[PDB]
DNA sequence: GCGATCACGTA
DNA sequence: GTACGTGATCGCA
């Protein structure tokens, strides 16, 4: 049973509580509250937003830090709240990064999903009361407010036994103080959003579209044909069976297409080197381009992230309408659009501030290799240094392709790509890729030690930890097939270096919000891209940030290592290097 | 409309 | 054959 309330009382402001606050529309941002669910030690209330909203006392409580709240994915709740003006405070317990810290493989996304985490299953899945996609649709108040009830009531039932799992695994701190607090300066990041201009994004537009179809006309002469060049089938047909083209790797369905394969096929007709200059340019214009102006706000002219803190596998956060994490840097023209991001208010700057190896130097502590650590301890160029040991030769006879070479290992560990990632990257034979390998194991033993025992630890214990107590549970790591046992190995030397990693990150992010605030500064974080803070400030701010924000991300932890950040600012994210 | 598929951008 | 998010095509309704 619970109360329909009309009129917000009393007893519905206890100072704990399951709170709901729904928001349906997937992207939160000045969205719809659809209702809201109150369960404490006096009773079960849904409220109408529109009552609840309006009423000082709920209104002060909501706001009270004090009131300690439990809530399934409070960001959401408070970002919404953020753009009605009214704040969301003493969140002390949020479902979602509880599930998330035991487990993220579940995929856990609503109460429901969690709930069965515990064999509790008085709750529907969000989608079976909203419905899918197109027949998406918020129900009547009676069916409504069951839901919001029981997924209240399930928050109430489920804090304790989360709480208790969480301790055992040595996860309470990280609940209670990094994910929980971060998810605040998240949600602040999210509603302040990054100012964009519009006009140089659009005039940047009308300049690939004229170099788009110049090159596309190009296509069709050098096919003799019009075609949708977009449709990787319709242009299999020409480049390998009209242009005889010779086909080097299959797809599932027909043929590779990839710029992979086509610029091997580059010497044997022009066609190709234009094929991947459309391409090119076509990500730019329909990803970049059309992709940011269709999600920048006309009222803010900003964009509005959500940040997704409960996604990876490895703790990283990934970003959503616009992804921000993927916006181009390795080729000019492509990072050119990173000009399009201004500060969001005149006489700011943009200041960006990035770890430099930070994956490597976590490798180093964690493995705890002495010729690793001393790179690092030399502040040496890692890429350099590896080609060094790997070809047994002194700095001066590092030639660039023994760096790039050096280059692709040391990422390959970071990222824990395979034997035969390697070897597809570099393009060289897979036994090539092999004794490449070795010769680094040979090089830096520590990391070899490191990679075997962290294999043998997630075989025994069913995991791998991060070092601020994160886990990924790997139970392929068993599997009598090869290939699903090797990606299992390799996520688990791969995850407790990425998976602390972010971890250090978000610490950053914490320890930064809260000296800004001390310093009195106006300086605010804008975006966290892995690696990356960036951050708007008045001009005036721009040296004691150039102090601040390094020392914050370099005393965050305490490894055998140096951190080192970089950092540049800019009257745009392009010019922030 | 909705998925499966391919391709590609970042870290 | 790493972490993910997005756009296009395409075939089946």
């Amino acid at each position: 049973a619970f109360t329909l309330a009309d009129r917000v009382t009393e007893e519905m402001l206890a100072d704990k509580a399951a709170l709901v606050v729904e928001v349906v529309e997937e992207n939160y941002h000045d969205a719809p509250i659809v209702g809201i669910a109150v369960v404490n030690e006096h009773g079960r209330f849904f409220l109408r937003p529109e009552t609840a909203l309006a009423d000082p006392q709920f209104v002060a409580w909501l706001g009270d830090e004090t009131k300690k709240k439990s809530m399934f994915d409070s960001k959401r709740a408070a970002v919404a709240l953020k753009w009605k003006g009214i704040e969301l405070c003493g969140v002390s317990f949020d479902l979602l990064l509880a599930a998330y810290l035991l487990d993220p493989a579940q995929g856990v996304d609503d109460v429901a999903a969690a709930a069965k985490m515990k064999q509790y299953e008085a709750v529907r899945p969000d989608e079976a009361v909203y419905g899918k996609g197109a027949k998406r649709a918020v129900p009547d108040e009676p069916v409504l407010a069951e839901h919001l009830v029981r997924k209240a009531a399930a928050i109430w039932a489920l804090e304790r036994p989360f709480l208790d799992e969480l301790r055992r695994n040595e996860q309470d701190r990280l609940l209670v103080e990094l994910e929980q607090p971060l998810s605040s300066i998240l949600a602040e990041m999210e509603f302040a959003g990054v100012k964009v201009d519009t006009k140089r994004l659009e005039q940047m537009g009308e300049e690939l579209a004229e170099q788009l179809r110049t090159v596309e006309q190009r296509i069709y002469e050098l096919a003799g044909q019009e075609f949708n060049i977009n449709s990787p089938k319709q242009l299999g047909v020409i480049l390998f069976e009209k242009l005889q083209l010779p086909v080097l790797k299959k797809t599932k369905t027909g043929y590779s297409t990839s710029a992979d394969v086509l610029e091997k096929l580059a010497p044997y007709h022009e066609i190709v080197e234009n094929i991947l200059h459309y391409r090119q340019l076509g990500k730019l214009q329909s990803t970049y381009i059309e992709g940011l102006l269709k999600v920048v706000r006309p009222d803010t002219k900003k964009v509005h992230t959500i940040f997704n803190q409960a996604l990876t596998q490895t703790g990283r956060l990934s970003s959503t309408e616009p992804n921000l994490q993927n916006i181009p840097i390795r080729l000019e023209e492509g990072r050119k659009i990173r000009q399009a991001f201004v500060p969001s208010e005149s006489d700011w700057l943009i200041f960006a501030a990035d770890y430099s190896q930070i994956e490597l130097r976590v490798l180093a502590h964690i493995a705890e290799d002495d010729n690793l650590m001393e790179a690092f301890r030399r502040d040496l160029d890692i890429h350099t240094k590896t080609a060094m040991d790997i070809f047994q030769v002194s700095e001066d006879e590092v030639t660039p392709n023994m760096r790039r070479q050096a280059k692709a290992v040391n990422f390959g560990i970071v990222y824990g790509i395979s034997d035969y990632g390697l070897a597809q990257n570099l393009n060289i034979s897979r036994k090539e890729a092999a004794e490449f390998i070795e010769r680094y194991f040979e090089s830096f033993p520590g990391v070899k030690r490191y990679m075997e025992n962290i294999v043998q630890e997630a075989k025994q214990k069913g995991y791998v930890t991060t070092l601020l107590h994160r886990r990924r549970y790997l139970p392929d790591i068993t599997s009598r097939n090869f290939n699903v046992r090797s990606f299992a190995e390799r996520m688990a030397m791969n995850t407790p270096i990425q998976g602390s990693a972010a971890d250090i990150i978000k610490k950053a992010m914490i320890d930064l919000n809260a000296r800004l605030k001390e310093e009195r500064l106006q300086a605010r974080l804008l975006l966290q891209v892995h690696d990356e803070l960036i951050l708007e400030a008045p001009k005036e701010e721009m040296e004691r940030l150039c102090r601040l924000v390094p020392e914050v991300m370099e005393q965050a932890v305490t490894l055998r290592v140096p951190l080192k950040v970089d950092y540049h600012y800019g009257s745009t994210w392009y010019d922030a290097k």
